[PDB]
């Protein structure tokens, strides 16, 4: 279990940047953002080799303990054994996730949060820097 | 009120770097480090004007919920309404706190922590970046 941060008070339009090292033998990692562990406006889960999935980004939400409808993206800008940065913002409609190699996508904001107050990391990603703007 | 982080997994000799904004009207700010909120190897409290102190850094420990004996430092390289970086490392004997303008001091590792897993900020300091070397 990785870095957990609370009281982030990330407001709409503000950018959260996370840089970390993807393990050489990475199978998958997770960043979770929301209010708390039961209330996630974004579960961001790059799977290198996990749950039968290869090089696929899986996203979902969690509302009051309940997983939402999973979505998958079609580009995988991560390499095992490399440094990677992820930049996330939000407004009421969407979270915007910016990734390496120029890639960016939106994930619908399915929760009702005023601010993002909680982050949690897990899996094969060693966090080196977190910045809150 | 400020950022709280857990699972930091900071080990001896590793450097924790915290940058933030000292409020324009700053009276006092706090960085706490330790095992958890009740076991602090460092309560780092620069006081511009607070609790009977002017321009003084007060340091303490907290062991099983009980405050230790305060140590007052001899230097104060902080100003209201500025950016500041604090860098912290530790070993068996001491925490070393590096401050702006080349200042540093040591505070004894009273709890004999071999790992720092918790950090929390409070007061007139807005954390903008946290980095691990
Ligand atoms: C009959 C259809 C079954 O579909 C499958 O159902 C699985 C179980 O629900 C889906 O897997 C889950 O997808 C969720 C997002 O939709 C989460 O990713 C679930 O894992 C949550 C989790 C585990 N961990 C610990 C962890 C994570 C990464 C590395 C190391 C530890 N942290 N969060 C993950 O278990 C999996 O994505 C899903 N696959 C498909 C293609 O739909
Ligand atoms: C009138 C003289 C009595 O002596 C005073 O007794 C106080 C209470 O024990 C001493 O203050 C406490 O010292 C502790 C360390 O030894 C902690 O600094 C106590 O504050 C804990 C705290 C409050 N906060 C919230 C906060 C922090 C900064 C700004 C705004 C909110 N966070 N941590 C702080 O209230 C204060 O250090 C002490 N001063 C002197 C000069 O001896």
């Amino acid at each position: 279990c990785g870095l957990v941060a609370s009281n982030l008070n990330l407001k709409p339009g503000e950018c959260l940047r996370v840089r970390g090292e993807v393990a050489p033998d990475a199978k998958s990692f997770v960043l979770n953002l929301g209010k708390d562990s039961n209330n996630l406006c974004l579960h961001f889960n790059p799977r290198f080799n996990a749950h039968g999935d290869a090089n696929t980004i899986v996203c979902n939400s969690k509302d009051g303990g309940a997983w939402g409808t999973e979505q998958r993206e079609a580009v995988f800008p991560f390499q095992p054994g490399s440094v990677a940065e992820v930049c996330i913002t939000f407004d009421q409609a969407n979270l915007t996730v910016k990734l390496p190699d120029g890639y960016e996508f939106k994930f619908p904001n399915r929760l009702n949060l005023e601010a993002i107050n909680y982050m949690a990391a897990d899996g094969d990603f060693k966090i080196k820097c977190v910045a809150f703007d």
